[PDB]
């Protein structure tokens, strides 16, 4: 990369927010995935838009590959710079603008993130409740189409996001909805919004998202309940939603996750197959959801509910760090997430199955997820430097999630393609889904430079 190119992009952000060190590169090469660090040529940290639209230009016009970076804490290589080319780290714009409380919506810049909004929103009544386990850019959210274990209740990404600020590849800038829209509902014309929800960095930079909040809950009960089987703890989670019990998290550990966030968090729940449950309500619609949903727990063999501020805290802050709690289990390690999303009659065979077909094979492997969605990860615990096992845990996910594509779900519900399942997706929506998002994918990145490797 060219030092008069260099000095251009200093000449933009200035020469305190570019680094072409290998160090600093090094860290920019990576997310949390077992994905090979692939070092982008440079880094930049644009202070404001104006200054995004003037880097985007430049490398876009040089020939130079974008990488959209805002916490690194994706799943799939997102941020791994397979063609070398500059990495735009977002997160020095870090303002949130625009709170309409009395209209539910706020305006944030890549550097919030959910804590922060949440934080800065305290004593309002309201937050933000799409809740990864990492407290990733609000922005990256966006970008990867992120869910969490509030989403069973409201809604992922896709469903909170109401506007999106773009810098498209050559630098031009999109209000996608408008610019300062924000509205519960709108036909007109083309809705750009989801198109850019879970883009990946690959159609254009977010500078801001318009997030939807919601009405803090009157009162909440957060509660454990562990199961004599797999099949028992999926089979209830089926009849809860089936039942129509409008639980605000319901999320799922097996006996191995369990020990794993025990050890971790110091939680001490019995290790067995395990519901994490939230409900959500006055005091008397919260008595007749425990009612309702305790009465589908008991029929599978459910455990009276253990009861969960501080406690539930501790709950959900363990159920967060349940990939690192994962990682610890054999330190040093790597691994790799699986993350295929099933019509909900098909969940209970597939993780089944899943939990079967580890248990015949060499790898090791612990399973949690936002079950309530028909959404689970399998987090298997890959040495970096033993290629035979790599290859067998790769050839573990690609089956689950062909399994997945056979009974009608996708390869993936909230963690995105990336690097990672790119086969998986091309199999998923076939040849004339692959071309129409492939002909989107060419009239906003022409020059095929806006995080290029990914998705497609
Ligand atoms: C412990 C742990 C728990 C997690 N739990 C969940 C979970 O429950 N649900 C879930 O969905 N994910 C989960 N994740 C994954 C991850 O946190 C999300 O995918 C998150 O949305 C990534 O945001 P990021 O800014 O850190 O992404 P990055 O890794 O920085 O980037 C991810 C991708 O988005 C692109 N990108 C990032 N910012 C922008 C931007 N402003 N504009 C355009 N493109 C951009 C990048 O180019 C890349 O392709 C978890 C991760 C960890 C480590
Ligand atoms: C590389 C990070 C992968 C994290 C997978 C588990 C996450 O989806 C969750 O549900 O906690």
């Amino acid at each position: 990369l060219s030092q008069d190119f260099v000095e251009a992009l200093k000449a933009v952000v200035g020469s305190p927010h570019v680094s072409t060190a290998s160090a600093v590169r090094e860290q920019h090469g990576h997310d949390e995935s077992m994905h090979r660090c692939q070092p982008p040529d440079a880094v930049v940290w644009p202070q404001n838009v104006d200054q995004v639209s003037r880097v985007a230009s430049l490398c876009y016009n040089q020939g130079v590959p974008i990488i959209p970076f805002g916490t690194g804490t994706g799943v799939e290589g997102g941020v791994c710079a397979v063609q070398g080319g500059v990495c735009i780290n977002l997160t020095h714009m870090d303002q949130i603008t625009e709170l309409n409380t009395e209209d539910f919506s706020v305006v944030v810049e890549p550097g919030v993130t959910r804590k922060a909004l949440n934080t800065h929103l305290r004593d309002s009544g309201l937050w933000f409740p799409v809740d990864p386990g990492a407290d990733a850019s609000l922005c990256g959210m966006a970008a990867t189409g992120a869910s969490g274990t509030n989403a069973v209740r409201y809604g992922t990404m896709r469903d909170n996001v109401i506007n999106l600020e773009v810098v498209l590849p050559d630098g031009r800038l999109l209000h996608t909805a408008g610019r300062g829209r924000h509205y519960r509902k709108s036909a007109a014309g083309y809705n750009l919004t989801g198109l850019f929800v879970g883009s990946e960095g690959t159609l254009g930079i977010i500078t801001s998202t318009t997030l939807r909040l919601h009405p803090a809950p009157e009162a909440t009960v957060a509660a454990t309940c562990a199961f004599p089987s797999v099949q028992a703890a999926v089979d209830s989670t089926v009849q809860i939603l089936q039942a129509a019990v409008p639980v605000a998290r319901i999320e799922f550990l097996d006996d191995v996750m369990m020990d794993a966030c025990n050890r971790h968090s110091k939680l001490n729940c019995p290790v067995a197959p395990t519901l994490f449950l939230e409900f959500h309500g006055s005091q008397q619609t919260l008595a007749e959801q425990l009612q309702r949903t305790e009465a589908i727990t008991q029929d599978n063999g459910g455990s009276h509910f253990s009861w969960a501020a501080e406690k539930r805290n501790e709950l959900w802050a363990a159920r967060h760090n349940a990939w690192y709690a994962a990682l610890a289990l054999s330190p040093g390690s790597k691994a790799y997430s699986t993350d295929v999303c099933v019509p909900i009659s098909r969940l209970p065979e597939i993780l089944v199955e899943t939990k079967e077909e580890i248990k015949a094979s060499k790898l090791t492997g612990a399973i949690v997820g936002h079950v309530g969605d028909g959404n689970f990860a399998c987090i298997l615990l890959v040495d970096p430097d033993d290629a035979e096992e790599q290859r067998r845990v790769k050839a573990f996910a690609e089956n689950l999630g062909r399994r997945a594509l056979a009974l009608g779900g996708t390869c993936t519900g909230e963690h995105g393609i990336g690097l990672g399942k790119r086969q998986l997706l091309q199999e998923e929506v076939g040849p004339v889904g692959v071309e129409t998002m492939r002909q989107l994918k060419n009239t906003l990145d022409p020059r095929g430079l806006m995080n290029p490797g990914k998705v497609l």
